[PDB]
């Protein structure tokens, strides 16, 4: 019989979710060798994550998955397993199952075809437009955000200067936060929200974020960079 | 006192490591509102991470950190905490402490200065430095791919070949032994910690990505890979 490793169980998983992969072997007994799991992020290299020697119950894990991943085996079914908990986007990869040659052979002579795990939507998504805009000092700037669902008027606007923390400008769609200059203003038109700077001042060149607090969790727009007309800046 | 939030605890961490961030609050009582954690990856936007209501310990998280991050509070010290386990390259970001303004005011009116958390990739594992990263070659060319181990790995080195959409295939084992069935145009060699894969005459079926791997210690480590692409045409 031909030596063969067949992985299964991959698919799309929500972040923080969990998944169990299996690797069915034929042509040999997994009891007599180490079974490894090696993964490959899309377009990246190879990373060993775990191995098991079912005869002795030996298991080893890479530091990047220790405490999160569990390797096991069922020799009666000649199948190894990889249990993956609290998955993140950095776990998206093709998960290969492989084996050592046995005896004093420590290269991986046989690999499975691989199974793809993709770690991924009820959150309210906010879409700001444009992504960036150039303006001259004193111009009238208007930035728009669109909520994927109705958020009443529970929308806030924040300004962030490079290297600094965000600072609140507008709350409840149209109320000016105390201390924020008069040239800033907000408005709503259904699911469309607008931030308006009447006459641009040099200290207003920054990135602006919309945010909804109608429901949990709070979600931000991707941001709008407002820079001076010209190149490099 | 003016309202203030001070973060601390960030730093450099290897993948899978742990880190504990602190947010020391002053000018207000954290029992009166929510304390949030918001992070920002370099050059990217703002992502809400977690929140806690220190009055009754209610906590919620973003899905991207569930099961790995734990937010907590010590009302006696007016301080919130973010324990980060199983750290990960996607967690590299500046982490901001923030609060909701209070009852009937759900904006984040006060933010901390932020603390930087960097998840590395310089580690105790043996590094395998492969070169080149890509090579354009014609059929019949002689090709050499070399890899340097960061320390002695004896001859416990293997060379693998991976075609697009396929699994890696073993070519050379123990540094210079040809795997059964692999053509004789493939050969390996060791010079100290330098390991070289040689294809005497490149064939049309040889265009793939090639990986060096050491198995002298655990974990086994792979080189970054060398993509050999075709130069010319046969159509």
């Amino acid at each position: 019989m031909e030596v063969q490793l067949v992985e299964s169980g991959g698919g799309l998983v929500q972040p923080g979710g969990s998944l169990r992969l299996s690797c069915a072997a034929s042509g040999f007994n997994i009891k007599d060798t180490y079974i490894h799991w090696v993964r490959q992020a899309p377009g990246k290299g190879l990373e060993w994550v775990a191995r098991i020697y079912p005869t002795n119950g030996y298991t080893r894990y890479a530091d990047s998955v220790k405490g999160r991943f569990t390797i096991s085996a069922d020799t009666s079914k000649n199948t190894a397993y990889l249990q993956m908990n609290s998955l993140t986007a950095c776990d998206t990869a093709v998960y290969y199952c492989s084996r050592w040659g046995g005896d004093g052979f420590y290269a991986m002579d046989y690999w499975g075809q691989g199974t793809l795990v993709t770690v991924s939507g009820s959150d309210i998504q906010m879409t700001q437009s444009p992504s960036s805009l150039s303006a001259s000092v004193g111009d009238r700037v208007t930035i728009t955000c669109r909520a994927s669902q109705d958020v009443n008027t529970a929308v806030a606007w924040y300004q962030q200067k490079p290297g600094k923390a965000p600072k609140l400008l507008i709350y409840s769609a149209s109320f000016l936060y105390s201390g924020v200059p008069s040239r800033f203003s907000g408005s709503r038109s259904g699911t469309d929200f607008t931030l308006t700077i009447s006459s641009l001042q040099p200290e207003d060149f920054a990135t602006y974020y919309c945010q909804q607090h109608y429901t949990t969790p709070p979600t931000f727009g991707q941001g709008t960079k407002v820079e001076i007309k010209g190149s490099h800046h």
